């Protein structure tokens, strides 16, 4: 049920200095959204695996790493921890171990809990390898403000950032989907750079807008990043037809492809009088 | 490393099984292929003793410039109509799967894919360059329609089809096929994979600003300066490619063969 699961991630939060309470928010309801879209096709796999659906304990786990992700994210672009306690808290979450710094033991916490419930090892070192490839993105688009990125640059970290690598390794993590032995297949990699893509630009799109603005004040941007989400979801689906993908990763594609960010993330803020 | 123009005439022994070849498929093909030959030679001396394969060996040189004269005559008909879209089909399933063209008058089709076959070093590069040649294929005839959609597509659309219609994709596993380079194995690695795409995008770039990109994006967005745009996109792959080819360092004669391709023109052959 929603609010036990929302108060199981808000509790581990409080072990996370700059943790709001919309980080626990964002990250039950889009990890909700995911969850249920998949449930048919993780019913299937879960004999295979023994891996329960509805598991508890799998599925806070899942979004405690989805606030995990938002967290991270606003402190990169709102400051709300100090550079030195960021780079701290990044290197803990890039290895597994417990931050140097008091007052994030959630990191601890969390990478302990995932490494213990791995299903397949390999899955527990690839989000390692994606946790320090997101903050690093995360870094550089931010020092990107402070001449400018190509749009091709931007778009190339764009797919890092927006960490959709990372919440799929997650799900392979707790429910046994072999993404280790999946992504050596060349069409899906290519299909998760897609999806990543389209999320980056349908995000973006409520900065790759204001980039381009800046840069080309007279080209119809807002137009333009539109066309390339619809061409985007074009080739994301011209290979899904292509290609076959074993259950649930097919459903969990394209659940992440209609996602739209005004389900999550930046809908959800504290409330205040104003 | 055989004569300029002895090379010529053999591309073009072949090249006349083909319907439509012309003479400037064979010299073009030439061209290019010298161009990139003698910008790898230093290298593949070195990787000579191992393989086996001799930088100077005849007969591999005249099977990959008829590889390259091949790509040349497919692009232009597909551009031009040299042959009928029937023909071009049966002539596109022969060099993509490998076998005799169903349809007369292309006996050159089976003729050059089965020296390729022969010939591969590691035949796994074999049967990736019948894949990437159902790639071209495919990205030529699409590329095709789009200057007649009217309901043309997306830059990320074209773009990613123009990286397959480029082909440099085609000539690096031609040339792993002849002389060993062991592409196959190097494709594991993801930033092979990413350099591949990178070189590739800036060629379709490149020659495009020099279906088009300029066109596509300037009559759908009439008010951008597309030619700015892409400029900028270019310099921006340029920089992402340094990156990849500076952190890894990829075995001999890969560094100086993408390096050489960075800096082809289109002008230089064509
Ligand atoms: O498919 P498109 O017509 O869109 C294009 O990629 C062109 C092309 C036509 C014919 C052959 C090739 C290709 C094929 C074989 C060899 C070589 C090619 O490109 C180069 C560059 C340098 C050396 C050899 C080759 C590329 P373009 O960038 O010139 O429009």
């Amino acid at each position: 049920q929603t609010e036990r699961a929302v108060q199981q991630v808000l509790e581990w939060g409080r072990s996370l200095t700059g943790f709001a309470d919309e980080h626990a928010v964002e990250a039950v309801r889009g990890g909700q959204y995911i969850l249920q879209r998949i449930h048919p096709s993780l019913r299937g796999t879960s004999a295979r695996t023994g891996r329960d659906p509805q598991d508890e304990t799998l599925i806070v786990t899942f979004y405690r790493e989805l606030a995990l992700l938002f967290w991270l994210d606003d402190c990169n672009d709102l400051g709300l921890i100090s550079p030195e306690q960021l780079a701290a808290v990044e290197q803990a979450l890039g290895q597994g171990v417990p931050c140097a710094l008091p007052g994030f033991e959630g990191c601890a916490v969390l990478r302990a809990s995932l490494a213990t419930l791995a299903y397949d090892r390999r899955d527990y070192a690839q989000l390692l390898d994606d946790t320090r490839c997101y903050s690093a993105a995360l870094r550089a688009g931010h020092a990107q403000a402070v001449e400018r990125w190509s749009y091709a640059e931007y778009l190339h970290n764009g797919i890092d950032s927006i960490a959709y690598a990372n919440v799929f390794c997650c799900l392979s993590l707790l429910w046994g989907l072999d993404m280790a032995t999946l992504r050596a297949r060349p069409a899906f990699r290519q299909v998760l750079r897609l999806i990543s893509a389209i999320g980056r630009l349908q995000n973006d799109l409520h900065n790759a807008v204001i980039l381009l603005l800046q840069r080309y004040p007279a080209m119809p941007v807002v137009e333009f990043l539109n066309d390339e989400l619809a061409g985007h979801t074009r080739m994301l689906h011209r290979v899904m037809a292509e290609e076959r993908f074993p259950a649930p990763w097919g459903p969990l594609i394209e659940a992440m492809a209609a996602i739209r960010v005004q389900y999550y993330r930046t809908s959800t803020s504290r409330y205040r009088s104003d």
